[PDB]
RNA sequence: GGGGGAGCCGAAAGGCGAAGAACCCA
C-alpha cells in the first residue's frame, strides 16, 4: 500500500476544513498532475493524498516524491471528500497547497500535527 | 513526448470531466 502510515479522522477534518478555507486566500493545485508537478517544482507547502485510490499507481508515487522534495503530506479517507475540499465537481486522487494565503499559522500547526505521528 | 488545468457538448432536459475539460508546444 501507497498509505505509508494512519492517520486520525479530526486530523483529516481539520486537514480537508483548512484546504477549503485556502481556497478563499491562497493557492491550490488539485489533480495528480497538477500536485506531482508542483512538488517537483518545489512549490508544495502540503499535499493531500486519498487513501481510496485505483489503480494505487496513480499516486503511488507522491509520499517518496514528497520526502525527496521536504513536503509534508497528509492522507484523507476518499476522493470524493477531496474533490468537494478542493471544491471541484468530480473525486480528486490527490491535491496540494502552494500557497497557504491568510492560513499561514493554521497551516503550520496543522504540518507540524502531521510531524508528530 | 512536453505543457496547461476547468471547462466541454446541448434547443432544453441532461450528460462528460482533476482516474484531466478547453487550449498551447513537438
Amino acid at each position: 500500500s501507497y498509505v505509508r502510515f494512519e492517520v486520525p479522522e479530526d486530523m483529516q477534518n481539520e486537514a480537508l476544513s483548512l484546504l477549503e478555507k485556502v481556497r478563499e486566500s491562497g493557492k491550490v493545485k488539485k489533480g495528480t498532475n497538477e500536485t506531482t508537478k508542483a512538488v517537483e517544482r518545489g512549490l508544495a507547502k502540503l499535499v493531500y493524498i486519498a487513501e481510496d485510490v485505483d489503480p494505487p499507481e496513480i499516486v503511488a508515487h507522491l509520499p517518496l516524491l514528497c520526502e525527496e522534495k521536504n513536503v509534508p503530506y497528509i492522507y484523507v479517507k476518499s476522493k470524493n471528500d477531496l474533490g468537494r475540499a478542493v471544491g471541484i465537481e468530480v473525486p480528486c486522487a490527490s491535491a496540494a497547497i502552494i500557497n497557504e494565503g491568510e492560513l499561514r499559522k493554521e497551516l503550520g500547526s496543522l504540518v507540524e500535527k502531521i510531524k508528530g505521528l
